[PDB]
């Protein structure tokens, strides 16, 4: 996976 | 996986 | 996978 | 995959 | 795939 | 693949 | 594939 | 394939 | 292919 | 292919 | 192929 | 293949 | 392949 | 393949 | 494959 | 595969 | 797969 | 996979 | 896998 | 695997 | 994973 | 796995 | 995982 | 894993 | 895991 | 696990 | 784990 | 597992 | 495709 | 496509 | 695809 | 295609 | 896909 | 296509 | 995909 | 995927 | 994944 | 994943 | 994961 | 995880 | 983790 | 973790 | 961890 | 972890 | 993990 | 993950 | 993940 | 993943 | 992924 | 995926 | 994918 | 894909 | 693709 | 595709 | 596609 | 495509 | 973890 | 994790 | 892990 | 993971 | 993974 | 993975 | 993956 | 994937 | 993928 | 894909 | 793809 | 694709 | 496609 | 496609  |  |  |  |  |  |  |  |  |  | 020109 | 112009 | 040029 | 230029 | 050029 | 080109 | 180049 | 160049 | 270049 | 290069 |  | 390079 |  | 390289 |  | 390189 |  | 290298 | 039917 | 029927 | 089938 | 029947 | 049905 | 027959 | 089905 | 359904 | 539903 | 259901 | 749910 | 719920 | 809720 | 909840 | 459930 | 259900 | 269902 | 059914 | 079903 | 079905 | 049918 | 049926 | 039928 | 019948 | 039928 | 007989 | 019949 | 029959 | 039984 | 059983 | 039986 | 049985 | 039997 | 048997 | 048999 | 027998 | 035999 | 036998 | 045999 | 034999 | 033989 | 032999 998550790559906010 | 994800990448918003 | 997933590119918003 | 998939590219909103 | 999807290129919505 | 799908290109909408 | 597919081109709508 | 596909072209609508 | 397929052309509508 | 096919033209409609 | 085939190769419309539409 | 296929290759239109549209 | 189809590679259309819309 | 399908290799579109939209 | 599927390679656009969007 | 699809390998874009946005 | 999937790659893009956004 | 899935391995983007953003 | 996920490996991005961001 | 997530193996970014951020 | 979670890399904000 | 997670294996950033921050 | 969690990487602030 | 969580194996970073900050 | 935690890395702030 | 966790294991880092601070 | 907690690395602040 | 922590196993750090601070 | 292989053995599509209907 | 091989053998599609209908 | 692989007998699909509809 | 190969062998269609109908 | 294998055996897809709809 | 090899074949068709109807 | 493996049997999809709808 | 594997027997994905809907 | 495995038998994903809906 | 395993079972995963919505 | 294992059996998730919503 | 093991039956995460939400 | 097992059987996280919320 | 067990039974984490929140 | 052990955790059974005999 | 080990969590068997014997 | 390790998670059996014997 | 080790998940087996036995 | 290892996921049997013996 | 590893999955099979003896 | 791996996955047979023995 | 590798996926046999022996 | 590789899918044998041996 | 590969897909034999051997 | 590849698919044989020795 | 590629598809021999031998 | 090539489709030989050796 | 290709077809021989040798 | 050891599980006999 | 050990399972014999 | 380790499943004997 | 090890699986024999 | 290892499936021995 | 691996698949002895 | 590897099947051996 | 490999499929030896 | 290898498909020896 | 390969197919030796 | 390959076809030796 | 390649047939060689 | 080629088809030596 | 290629024919030789």
């Amino acid at each position: 996976x998550y790559s906010p």
